[PDB]
């Protein structure tokens, strides 16, 4: 998409050579904000063919907060494979702090509910927020939290949502947190009752990692297609009662995929 | 500051009237990014003198991890004032969680030390944070942090600092932040043997309250002067031994001061 492919030659034009925890090295950049108009299509990457069943499966599993993989699997999805355990335990990742916050006083938060609650009687409040950076669980997650903090925001009868991404590999993770966001905001904006506004990304370490160079400059040579669009075919008793089937994506024609290797 | 005033614009400009939470109303836009050079000058907006005795001790309050007005009050520093209880306490605010994160099972962590620790061990680490939103104690503060999150970055012997502020008073509390932050890289960098680099500010929630509009148009009307210079002039042995009479500033020719009432 033209906002995609921009970062990409941005991280080309003005990223340091970085070390990374990987061991594999990185050009990153610091600081990076895009807007998605959400009405102007579905923000799913066409310069390269994306998995969409995997971007799904994956939100799906965030929102019944879950984090074994035993799910993923069931599914056909692997893309969590490498961090998860011997019994498919990723540790207090997204699902858990989203939906279980665990409080000091022995309570625990529900965040998703809260936000759905807020964007209904009080969408006004500067306060719509989930965060998935829980500082004292960290050192029991298989990985912190990549897209950390995110806020809604209602305005003209439409749901907005910026969204805080703390480290980003902008070719494997980047097209697969943008449609899952904006996903999320057309779900939330369904239980809602508003339309889709925008989905703004913002990112800390948007990097590319030294083995995916070949793949960005192949890329980038490719020009964006019309983006698809999203068609959900029900409306659920709950944001937790989307099913696979109920989503729909049309006029979906990417390039070919180009296939990339995942620093772990 | 040229960034600050074209925010202040763009707000006027392209703001939606919002009724918030103080009753006020304010004209608001949702997701911005500006960025400092702090090589290039202190953020110090000019286009009104800044009141830089109550940007110094909140901050210095903060590494403190101190809820208690009290000490803010010594300094004769009465920002905070409206907001505290009888006792003056404000909850586990700012300085409770950057110093002591309750976690689950009756630990603390300390954010501060752990980004030092980091800095001097692990510069190129992407989880160099500092989050203030810590879900389980939202219901005990008074007001919750407007300044959320912040992540640090290493990139060739510079260190950069990127804030998420989900709730922002474009006249008050935004030449308050930026300084405030700006002042920090400054400690963490010199503890830690770095150059400054940039200073990146994101908002969620941006707005000016209707009872500012005047001061706005006021304030929109003046040439920006150069940016003053900071002076450390001391190397305290760690970063929570600052002191007021260990800053310095130069160059702070700005236009006069104007009031604005607080939206409580
Ligand atoms: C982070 C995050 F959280 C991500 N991630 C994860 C996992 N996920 C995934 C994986 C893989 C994939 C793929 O491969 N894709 C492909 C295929 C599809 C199928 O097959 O299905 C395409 O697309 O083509 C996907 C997904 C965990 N880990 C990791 C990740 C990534 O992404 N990368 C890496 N290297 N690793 C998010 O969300 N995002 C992002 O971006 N992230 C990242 C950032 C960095 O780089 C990392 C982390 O680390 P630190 O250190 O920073 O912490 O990651
Ligand atoms: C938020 C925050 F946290 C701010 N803030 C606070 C306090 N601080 C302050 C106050 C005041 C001031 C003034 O006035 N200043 C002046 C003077 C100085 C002397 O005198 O000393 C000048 O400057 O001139 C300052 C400071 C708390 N609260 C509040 C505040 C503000 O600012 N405003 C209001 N209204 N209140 C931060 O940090 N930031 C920000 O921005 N904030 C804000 C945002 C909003 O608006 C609010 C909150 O709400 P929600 O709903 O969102 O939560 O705030």
């Amino acid at each position: 998409m033209k906002q995609y492919l921009e970062l990409m030659q941005k991280v080309l034009d003005e990223g340091t050579q970085k070390n990374d925890r990987t061991g594999t090295g990185t050009l990153s950049i610091f600081g990076h904000q895009m807007r998605f108009n959400l009405q102007d299509g579905f923000p799913l990457v066409t310069t390269k063919r994306c998995h969409l069943r995997s971007i799904i499966h994956e939100l799906l599993w965030f929102l019944q907060g879950d984090t074994n993989i035993a799910y993923l699997h069931e599914n056909n999805v692997t893309i969590w494979d490498e961090w998860a355990d011997e019994n498919g335990d990723l540790g207090p990742v997204y699902g858990k702090q989203w939906r279980a916050w665990p409080t000091p006083d022995g309570r625990h938060i529900d965040q998703i509910t809260t936000v759905l609650n807020q964007l209904k009687n009080d969408p006004d409040s500067r306060r719509i927020i989930v965060s998935a950076w829980n500082v004292g669980e960290l050192d029991k997650m298989a990985l912190a939290p990549c897209h950390a903090f995110f806020q809604f925001y209602v305005a003209d009868g439409k749901l907005s949502c910026q969204l805080y991404q703390r480290s980003c590999d902008v070719f494997l993770g980047l097209p697969f947190n943008i449609a899952s966001y904006a996903l999320l905001v057309h779900m939330m904006a369904q239980q809602c009752d508003l339309e889709v506004g925008d989905f703004v990304w913002t990112g800390g370490d948007t990097h590319l990692y030294s083995n995916h160079m070949d793949q960005t400059h192949l890329q980038l040579s490719r020009e964006p297609r019309p983006l698809p669009k999203l068609i959900i075919k029900r409306k659920p008793e709950s944001i937790f009662d989307y099913r696979f089937e109920d989503f729909e994506i049309e006029g979906y024609d990417p390039h070919p995929g180009i296939k990339a290797p995942v620093a772990i």
